[PDB]
């Protein structure tokens, strides 16, 4: 049926995303969102028949600021994913007041994810705007730009095209599948 390719023609395996995930994520992190602090969650799941299924939304230990949400204990996160045989398929986070886009920090963060899994996605929720989007870096050009970037500062510009909205339903398909949420906090 429908399938996708990176900018360099590499095929992307489909990621099945439970439709309930976005709302459920906002619910679970609402106390932070109410204080205008970002929160992230990890999109975890399994590979079955050449497709990925997101099965678990994992909220890791993290430190929340108004415009960043870095993980503060990778150990407990990775220990959990290993125990339950969960692959990292991407991540989701909030912009409590801003619009839906990928920030400078978001692009640098996502580079790690997409380096390990070509299909890796970044879901950005902008609840004060009631918008959301699902993004990835251009591959190879965007990953290259981010890897070569040595600009100081958390929030610096990047020139050229760096990222794009993902292909739906080819790359990412939202379906009625089950979801388990794990709060490690
Ligand atoms: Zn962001
Ligand atoms: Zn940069």
């Amino acid at each position: 049926k429908i399938h996708a390719y990176t900018e360099g023609g590499k095929p992307l395996r489909t990621i099945y995303l439970p439709k309930l995930l976005k709302k459920v994520f906002l619910d679970v992190v609402k106390p932070n969102t109410k204080k205008n602090l970002e929160t992230c969650g990890i999109l975890c799941g399994k590979l079955r028949q050449n497709a990925f299924f997101i099965t678990h939304l994992v909220i890791p230990l993290q430190e929340a600021t108004s415009d960043t949400c870095g993980i503060t204990d990778e150990a407990s996160l990775f220990e959990f994913q290993d125990k339950h045989n969960l692959l990292t398929l991407g991540w989701i986070h909030t912009h409590p007041t801003q619009t839906c886009f990928m920030s400078s920090v978001d692009l640098h963060t996502h580079c790690s994810y997409q380096l390990m899994l070509p299909e890796a996605i970044a879901i950005v929720m902008a609840p004060s705007k009631n918008t959301s989007g699902i993004f990835r870096l251009l591959d190879p050009e965007g990953l290259q730009t981010i890897v070569k970037c040595r600009k100081p500062g958390l929030f610096h510009p990047h020139e050229g095209k760096v990222y794009t909205m993902v292909a739906q339903p080819g790359h990412v398909r939202e379906i009625n599948s089950k979801l388990q949420v794990v709060d490690l906090r």
